[PDB]
């Protein structure tokens, strides 16, 4: 997921 991308990443998304 996001976890290679810091704009799809929210305010606390997850940590990796």
């Amino acid at each position: 997921g996001a976890c290679s991308d810091p704009r799809a990443n929210y305010d606390h998304p997850e940590i990796c």
